[PDB]
């Protein structure tokens, strides 16, 4: 029977990794990595995180089945981290998920249950994994302009015009901050306008928040999400603790369904809990507990924010250096966008040929869409990247 | 939009838990003499070791770690593990394995039907309904003798066809406790072999029946006869790591070509559902299984648990016998696993729970591990006084 199986395409990421590994060049650089890495090219376990696991290992007396929708301590702590004082629990439904991806998958299954004729709008471009899930689910996908290939900024007029076409009940997916892969983000003013458009159209906003704390700061990064949450009655948020907590493999995420009234919140929470049980029963406990421990424990929380800020500030400094070097070598401020982008990613705006020229001639690897991970750069590699970009004619 | 969400049916087994001289004999978790579900010695040691050796939490394997995959396959199939024709996927618990098992099967056969035992784990049907998969049932439990209605079972299974899937409980049948013998398994294998129906084996209690190896003997028989087999295994109970959410799906194929296909479709299945599988539980399991010292202690403790439970079944059966002279309750000591169905009518069941405080599942499924020397006669009285 299983021979009827249609061959599924590999992750590609691996192929990219293999491409790098075969290269016999000593000065080969890898900017294609999708996770954070410190100065020694390592993805460390955060101090607060290691402390939490140490504490859990000493406090846990059992591992019996726990909450189906996650633990209250975690739901509460997360909604507060994301929504701040604007958290109205009376109308907020929370579901612990298997990472941010799990949260996204669950948000799409929920919406389809509420509206079978659901149509989803995604930015151009967006996290490929978004389209993967949607295509797999067989949902009609529609695109809205977003990245301006010329300025490397946000084509806001195009985005607004495109979103205007959204009908009542349709879903529009927005990255709360640190747009992956572009690194180009909306200003709070641009968010305000988007909201007015969503009110007018009556489309349900699904916010993918996977990098809170990597752009301008924890609070600052949640600003857009918090504006949408106060203007629009129904909002779906997919939060990830993978990167901002550095617990990638633990698979900890969170789905928040903001509702118009309490009756609808019970309807949503029930359907969410139901969705978890029909997929894998209970959600992963470990990473979630680490997170609730860090946020509730004063000492730990403080140390976590402090470490995240050191990471954030460092990446920002790398951005300024690259932009500076690029300025000096270019004799123009053409590449200034690198210093404006937020998140650990940036799309350079180089065509596939230029991307291939950079690799062949300079030994620098990056995603085929010219996306680079700022965290893969340093005082020794920035000069090379600066030269490569210039020499290839970007 | 969300106001259109219809209300859904809840997990009655877990609902009971919430509703809870209180005596809980519901949810399928192991309990010690003091009503606690401890963490196993090896597990605790494994975690301490992990906290000390892990230097990163970056993304890992989409199908799980090689260590976990190999260890699990050896645990389940013993020396019958043919890696060249075996695909393995790490999942979110045994339940996630079942869901993935159905997804994979449905991909390869959009017109598949699933045959389930009467009765069977409620979650089996809910998931199939959710997906919209047609469910057929085969006679399994014998209402009177409390054993297996083997002749009815073979009869119904004979009606399966190429493409159909038959779900079997590898050992310790939930919720009855009635189990097939090896001789019965060999007969089931011949039926399946002639019908071409793909068997899905739910292995959630390996080690709670007769022993680690004996509980996998049936699964190993089917595997050595049927070229294509699917096994959804759970580490929740036998490792006592319920909340960690760890299990795996094994796709046994007839050749390497299909193996690569299955492995690819399985990995894709995780990618489209939640990307990577949880790491913490799978790590504990592999560490225990690959560390001779830890493994030995785990088996020792699992052995202790298994023996104790049998002690209880015997003690309970005895109390009932010496409380009526009615040998009709002997099936209790004959059933193998953590559960056993008293056979009491639904009204009898709800009767005792609201006053005696003994909360058992509606179909009179009792978690034997909930009992103990001082709670046994109280349960025995109830049964006797209410009949059945
Ligand atoms: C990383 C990421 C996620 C979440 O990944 P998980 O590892 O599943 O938490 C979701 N969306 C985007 C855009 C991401 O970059
Ligand atoms: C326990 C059990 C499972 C698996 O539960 P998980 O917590 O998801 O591992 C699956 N099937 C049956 C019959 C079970 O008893
Ligand atoms: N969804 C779920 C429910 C219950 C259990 C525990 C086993 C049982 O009670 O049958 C596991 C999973």
């Amino acid at each position: 029977m299983l021979g009827n199986l249609k061959p599924q395409a590999p992750d590609k990421i691996l192929a990219l990794m293999g491409e790098f590994r075969a290269d016999p060049r000593q000065g080969k650089i890898d900017l294609g990595v999708g996770v954070y890495k410190d100065a020694t090219g390592h993805t460390p376990i955060m101090r607060a995180v290691h402390a939490a696991e140490q504490r859990m290992l000493e406090t846990e007396t059992t591992k019996t089945y726990a909450g189906l929708s996650g633990e209250p301590e975690f739901q509460k702590a997360m909604g507060e981290l994301i929504l701040g004082d604007g958290l109205k629990s009376e109308t907020t439904a929370t579901l612990a998920t298997v990472g941010g991806t799990g949260a996204l998958r669950q948000a799409l299954e929920l919406a389809r249950m509420a509206n079978p004729d659901l149509r989803v709008f995604v930015s151009d471009p967006t996290w490929p994994n978004h389209v993967s899930i949607m295509n797999f689910m067989g949902l009609p996908v529609q695109t809205y302009r977003y990245f301006d290939a010329e300025t490397r900024g946000v084509d806001f007029e195009g985005m607004k015009a495109d979103l205007a076409a959204a009908k009542k009940g349709d879903m529009v997916l927005l990255h709360g901050c640190c747009h992956n892969p572009t690194g180009a983000n909306l200003t709070l003013d641009q968010w305000a306008e988007i909201a007015s458009i969503l009110e007018k159209t009556g489309a349900l906003p699904l916010i993918d928040l996977a990098y809170q704390g990597f752009g301008d700061g924890l609070e600052e990064d949640a600003a857009g999400t918090r504006l949408i949450a106060s203007r629009i009655p129904e909002v779906l948020i997919a939060a990830s603790c993978s990167k901002n907590f550095g617990i990638y493999r633990e698979r900890t995420g969170c789905l928040l369904a903001l509702c118009a009234d309490a009756a609808t919140r019970e309807l949503a929470q029930g359907a969410m809990a139901f969705l978890n049980r029909q997929t894998y029963s209970f959600p992963p406990f470990h990473g979630a507990k680490i997170v609730s421990t860090v946020l509730t424990t004063p000492e730990l929380r403080a140390d976590w924010m402090a470490e995240l800020e050191a990471v954030r500030s460092g990446m920002l400094r790398l951005r300024e250096q690259l932009a500076g070097e690029l300025r000096d070598l270019s004799g123009s401020d053409r590449f200034g966008f690198v210093a404006e982008h937020r998140g650990m990613f940036s799309r350079l705006g180089a065509t596939p040929e230029q991307v291939k020229r950079i690799k062949e001639e300079f030994g620098i690897y990056m995603v085929g869409d010219s996306r680079i991970n700022i965290a893969g750069l340093n005082d020794n590699t920035i000069p090379i990247l600066a030269r490569a970009i210039i020499e290839v004619g970007v």
